[PDB]
């Protein structure tokens, strides 16, 4: 349930929450979203989230 913190633009992604548009369903760690996946918000890479 460990959250992540964009530094680019500081959108959170919630493990609860998913990212269902993206096609990752509630429940889904940070760990296992897809390879190509993107921060929603601004388009930068998962290397650029931090553990929040
Ligand atoms: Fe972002």
């Amino acid at each position: 349930m460990k959250k992540y913190v964009c530094t680019v633009c500081g959108y959170e992604y919630d493990p609860a929450e998913g990212d269902p548009d993206n096609g990752v369903k509630p429940g889904t760690s940070f760990d296992d979203l897809p390879a190509d996946w993107v921060c929603p918000v601004c388009g930068a890479p998962k290397s650029e989230f931090e553990a929040a």
